[PDB]
């Protein structure tokens, strides 16, 4: 049921998505090993992902959460990077998209930093990089990220499966790298919706 609608660069909705993509790039502690070396992106395309079934799956769960949490879904817009982008946009988030080895357990991980998600585009740890050149820092090959609507509800704070009892998600607060943004984990696929498919290249710094 999924339809992808291209957004014009002239569209204010394209511009705010791009600004969040570009402005949440940071440097990574791996010196760019997993994700490549870059400070910014070349945005090639932004699409609205539209699927009535999967939206309604998302909002049904959102209401359940919100009623458990004084009418507060605690809804975020967060980045997701995966080798399974295509299956996510077509079938929705489920168990097969979980980062089994994640630091907060087997669940689906999301980042405030677009550049953190970028590290998972070609697999955990960047895998072996792009399929064409086997280059984790490929400046030529087209990448895709999801910009997702995420329901956090009451989130368990971790300074650094099931959500912890009485909670709907886990928040990873960075506690060493002063410039890192938060990372989040949900344990039910129904708590995220892939609103935007972003296609891009990482840009070689001058
Ligand atoms: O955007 C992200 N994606 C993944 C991720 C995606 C897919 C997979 C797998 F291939 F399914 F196993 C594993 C991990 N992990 C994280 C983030 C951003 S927050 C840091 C953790
Ligand atoms: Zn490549």
């Amino acid at each position: 049921g999924t339809i992808l609608i291209d957004l014009s660069p002239d569209d204010k909705e394209f511009q705010s998505v791009e600004e969040e993509m570009q402005s949440t790039v940071r440097e990574h502690r791996d010196g760019g090993h997993a994700g490549g070396i870059f400070n910014r992106y070349n945005i090639l395309k932004i699409q609205k992902v539209c699927n009535k079934k999967l939206w309604e799956r998302y909002t049904h769960r959102r209401k359940e959460v919100s009623e458990e949490n004084h009418n507060h879904a605690n809804e975020r817009m967060l980045f997701h990077g995966s080798p399974f982008v295509n299956a996510i946009i077509h079938k929705g988030f489920d168990e097969r998209h979980a980062y089994i080895g994640g630091m907060f357990g087997a669940g689906i991980y999301f980042a405030e930093n677009s550049s953190k998600s970028n590290q998972y585009v070609y697999g955990i740890g960047g895998g072996t990089g792009c399929p064409v050149h086997k280059d984790r820092s490929c400046y030529i090959c087209h990448r895709q990220l999801l910009f997702c609507r995420v329901t956090l509800g009451k989130s368990f704070l971790q300074f650094s499966a099931h959500s912890p009892p009485g909670h709907h998600s886990v928040t990873g607060r960075p506690s060493v790298n002063g410039l890192a943004l938060a990372e989040y984990v949900i344990y039910r696929g129904e708590q995220a919706y892939p609103e935007y498919l972003i296609t891009y290249q990482i840009m070689r710094p001058e």
